[PDB]
């Protein structure tokens, strides 16, 4: 069965306005700002944008590949997928 999301788990992330966006769970480094309660801080791959979102956005990545995984005209998401599928734990600072 599923567990809690995790850092390190990839996911599709959906914000409003923006099409289901190859992301990761971050971890949160010492002395960083904490995401809000029940939030998660979502690195987005290709923008490499973090915002903090709630499970009811996030789908992980194996089940939704499918329908998700497939390019997209918009900034930085092809980029993202090539991130997700190739070096999806790489620090992209």
């Amino acid at each position: 069965m599923p567990h809690a999301f995790k850092p390190g788990d990839l996911v599709f992330a959906k914000m409003k306005g923006y099409p289901h966006w190859p992301a990761r769970i971050d971890d949160i480094a010492d002395g960083a700002v904490k995401p809000p309660p029940n939030k998660y801080p979502i690195f987005f791959f290709g923008t490499h944008e973090t915002a903090f979102l709630g499970p009811k956005d996030l789908f992980p990545y194996d089940k939704s590949k499918d329908k998700y995984g497939k390019p997209n005209k918009r900034k930085g998401f092809n980029e993202g997928l090539w991130e997700i599928q190739n070096n999806p734990h790489a620090s992209y600072s």
